[PDB]
């Protein structure tokens, strides 16, 4: 089936415009008439729920969460631009009304991780693709976060989450495909 935006997040708070009902016709009918906003979107497979973000007018997340799937559309489902399974990255093209982020060049290493319930949290770039937690936190707080964003101080996209570090179930630090790493896909 297919991919469902059934939130976005404004850039921070989070908003919700579709239901299970609502989810489960449109997921099946691929046609959502449904205004976009937002830097951040809300999405849903039938059986996950985790984030998208829109870069260089590209609407990405992983690949875990939305396999090969279409994603719906005001004028029906629309097809991956994207596919690149190592990375766990796919994109769509961004729809319209998302406005895409700026990529990070400022250099910072004091990134903000943007979950599904808007919360921002604090990371320390430690490396190209990857961001130790200040605070860690448990695996289940951060469930359904993947493919959203990592935020410079400035608010520019540092890179879109994609799998938590983990010891004993505890999440010390994040990975994250970079900006740099999207640019290299589209070339
Ligand atoms: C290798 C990644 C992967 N690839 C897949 C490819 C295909 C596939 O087929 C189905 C499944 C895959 N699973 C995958 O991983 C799965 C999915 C992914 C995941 O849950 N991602 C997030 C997250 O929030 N995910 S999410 O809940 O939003 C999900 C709905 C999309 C961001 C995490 C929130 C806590 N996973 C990890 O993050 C694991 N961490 C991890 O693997 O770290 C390593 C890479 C350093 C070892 C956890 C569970 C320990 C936290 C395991
Ligand atoms: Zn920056």
């Amino acid at each position: 089936g297919s991919v469902v935006i059934v939130g976005r997040i404004n850039l921070a708070y989070a908003q919700q415009t579709r239901g299970e009902e609502g989810c489960q016709e449109t997921s099946q009918t691929g046609r959502d008439k449904n205004q976009v906003e937002g830097e951040v979107q809300i999405v849903s497979t039938a059986t996950q729920t985790f984030l998208a973000t829109s870069i260089n007018g590209v609407l990405w997340t992983v690949y875990h969460g939305a396999g090969t799937r279409t994603i719906a559309s005001p004028k029906g489902p629309v097809t991956q631009m994207y596919t690149n399974v190592d990375k766990d990255l796919v994109g769509w093209q961004a729809p319209q009304g998302s406005r895409s982020l700026t990529p990070c060049t400022c250099g910072s290493s004091d990134l903000y991780l943007v979950t599904r319930h808007a919360d921002v949290i604090p990371v320390r770039r430690r490396g190209d693709s990857r961001g130790s937690l200040l605070s860690p936190r448990p695996i289940s707080y951060l469930k359904g976060s993947s493919g959203g964003p990592l935020l410079c101080p400035a608010g520019h996209a540092v890179g879109i989450f994609r799998t938590a570090v983990s010891t004993r179930g505890v999440a010390k630090a994040v990975d994250f495909i970079p900006v740099e790493s999207l640019e290299t896909t589209m070339r």
